[PDB]
């Protein structure tokens, strides 16, 4: 025996519910999938279900089967935390891993946290640290209780590690490492410009249209505030093409509130792949949005970006002038901004990493060690 | 115009709270309380027993969940309260402490928006792994009114952020509640004549914590060492269903008997047996603040505290159970100390504070 022989296995179970979940998971587990001493388990909460909002996803980002399927999902955030919350404990002490890890802020990622910290379980926030400061989003809940819950925190920004100081949180358990979803933009692209042919199919070329995404429950629980946008981005399109996936929240709004007739007037889709969605972006003369990742998104591709909300988590963005914020207060209004900024770049600017934060996060996770 | 507040309480130490804001806010004009029991506790002598003796109103709802674990009680009661949110829309959701209760009842209630009012808010053990630190970090940090009942509460909120104008600091409404309770107390109680002690004639001891409980050799320490006091001064110690339980479990039942081993008792019996104790010998919150008020030294089973200012005092002494005999004489030694003379935890309407500043 020449070389050190290692005995030593690290059990890291992650936890994903959502569209956004698996994204970040595929970049992060390939990783840790490939690390030495690292057995990684899945467990996929069931919060998102539709074949185009979850399975596309695992097939295109290539990540294996859950090893635990929940099948919780479509109720509300009592029902859904509630019972997500006792499930996955229930995997936990079945797994005993030795880490928890949660993704971003849905509902999902603060059933995991609270399900691993109260079993002593040591938890790692992936998308650490990120404020809107508007309490009433359910997600700025879910990042605060998640962080507070936690014993690392990977902040993607230098405004996410300042947030976390702010709330007392020892800056020797917080890492600025970047952004997974910057890393999975670099490893899928390849595979998105060999694969999607979303644009020959839609008739669409290259800056001759405008991209939208809109499932904010504060944006489509509100019947005046969707309409406002319904009818913008109707405004909008007479000008320049609108393309728009309608996430399942949103369609199930717009027809309960009976604006369904409005996504007549747009190029409106069912949601999309990550593959065809990454052409989607890429191309776009200008993407306007609510999403979180979107308006990163938008920058890789230095394609100017509306943020329809009061505020945004990624304020950078803001700054280097990539990203305009635009509150759904009249459609006049909004489709008057949209088109202005259509014709507008921010600065050249290096921010989320290396595309190597996937690194970064195991590397961290396998040298904590037994505290 | 009218204010509509919902309580949420699950165990002993929050029916006794609850008892002392309840009485103020219901007393009050432009308020409806709603109160939404939810299981937590359930044995007579743990639940009932405080409704009754106390004169608490029946809570409008009894969710009926509890003995499970962690996740099982706390998502079942995100749910469960969630659902009698969505009925009774309150304007103002209050909670308590630091149970698994406490932040389902916050957590329910903010993602519906309703704001949520922490009473007691602000303690710090800086031990995380106690579920107890999770509780109250995760229930601050969801709360728009926190009620701290010391500076250093305050002095703990401020320092993970949270914005000053959403403290107030009202004192401990667990004091106001030893005060309104005395009297009916010292009328009612016949637990001294019952058990044959004398005042001053005996030390008091409860211990419940999951670090003490869960912990068997912890355990055996403490059963030990009081076993040990109890041959020198008799040691009488009602004893949560926990405690019991996990005693049974390690087969340290038979320390159980070599004291004056009680089930549970009543608030009234409760504060009769602290008031006459030379000493009291305790790992609780609530107990280590209730022998400061009767001028009574304490020891604290613990690593640490969140009283502070009960050591600062020289009211109250660590002593972690490391070992059986030097927890015996550690608690031994104490008992002919006392403390300096000091006001804590306010005038004893820490009630009324907080029941203004709801209605403004
Ligand atoms: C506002 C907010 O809190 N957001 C949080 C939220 O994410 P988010 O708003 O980005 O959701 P979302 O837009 O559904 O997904 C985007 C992806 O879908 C792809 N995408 C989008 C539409 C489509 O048809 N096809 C497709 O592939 C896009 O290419 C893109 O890769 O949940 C996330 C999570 O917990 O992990 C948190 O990290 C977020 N926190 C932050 C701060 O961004
Ligand atoms: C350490 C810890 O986290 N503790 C938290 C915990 O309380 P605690 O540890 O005091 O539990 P506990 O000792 O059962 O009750 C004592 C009461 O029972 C009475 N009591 C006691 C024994 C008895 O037989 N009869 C009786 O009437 C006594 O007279 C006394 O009135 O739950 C509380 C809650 O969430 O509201 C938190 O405020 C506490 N946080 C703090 C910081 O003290
Ligand atoms: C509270 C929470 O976690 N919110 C997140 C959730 O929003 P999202 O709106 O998806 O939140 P939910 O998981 O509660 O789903 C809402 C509703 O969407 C419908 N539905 C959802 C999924 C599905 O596959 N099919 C379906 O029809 C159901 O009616 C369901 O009740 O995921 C988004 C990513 O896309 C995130 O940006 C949001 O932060
Ligand atoms: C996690 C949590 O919220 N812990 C609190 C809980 O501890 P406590 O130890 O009561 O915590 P639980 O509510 O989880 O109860 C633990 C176990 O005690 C037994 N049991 C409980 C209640 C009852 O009426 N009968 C019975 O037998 C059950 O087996 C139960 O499973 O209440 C204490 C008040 O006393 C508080 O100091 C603790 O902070
Ligand atoms: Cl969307
Ligand atoms: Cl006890």
């Amino acid at each position: 025996n020449l070389y050190f022989q290692g005995h030593m296995w690290v059990k890291i179970l992650s936890v994903v519910g959502a569209r956004p979940q698996f994204i970040k998971a595929a970049a992060v587990s390939r990783v840790l999938r490939a690390s030495p001493g690292v057995r990684e388990v899945l467990v996929h909460t069931g919060q998102h279900y539709d074949d185009n909002m979850s399975q596309v996803f695992f097939e295109e980002l290539e990540i294996p089967d859950p090893d635990y399927h929940l099948g919780i999902g479509g109720g509300t955030h009592g029902q859904n935390t509630g019972r997500m919350l006792e499930a996955i404990e229930g995997v936990l002490l079945k797994e005993k891993p030795d880490w928890v890890l949660v993704y971003g802020n849905t509902d999902s990622t603060l059933a995991g946290a609270l399900a691993a910290v109260k079993l002593h379980i040591p938890v790692a926030h992936v998308e650490a640290g990120l404020r809107s400061f508007n309490r009433r989003m359910p997600e700025e809940i879910n990042r605060i209780l998640t962080d507070h819950a936690s014993d690392l925190l990977f902040a993607p920004t230098e405004t996410a590690v300042q947030n976390l100081l702010r709330e007392g949180i020892p800056e020797n358990r917080i890492h600025l490492v970047g952004d997974v979803m910057y890393d999975a933009a670099l490893h899928y692209g390849a595979k998105a410009e060999r694969k999607s042919r979303i644009l020959e199919r839609l008739g669409l070329q290259a800056k001759g249209y405008v991209l939208a995404t809109i499932h904010r429950a504060e944006n489509t629980d509100d019947q005046e505030r969707l309409r406002v946008i319904l009818e913008a981005l109707a405004e909008v399109h007479q000008e320049v093409p609108v393309v728009f996936p309608v996430h399942p929240r949103t369609r199930k709004r717009a027809e309960a509130f009976g604006l369904g007739s409005y996504l007549e007037k747009v190029v409106a889709l069912e949601p999309v792949g990550y593959l065809d969605m990454v052409m989607l972006e890429k191309n776009a003369r200008l993407i306007v949005t609510d999403s979180g990742g979107v308006q990163k998104e938008a920058y890789f591709y230095r394609v100017p970006c509306v943020t329809v909300r009061e505020e945004t988590e990624w304020v950078e963005l803001l700054k280097a002038e990539w990203n305009y914020l635009a509150a759904p207060q009249n459609a006049k209004d909004l489709a008057l901004t949209i088109l202005h900024r259509m014709r507008t770049k921010g600065v050249e600017i290096d921010l989320y990493g290396d595309g190597r934060a996937s690194q970064k996060i195991s590397d961290f996770l396998r040298k904590v060690g037994i505290r």
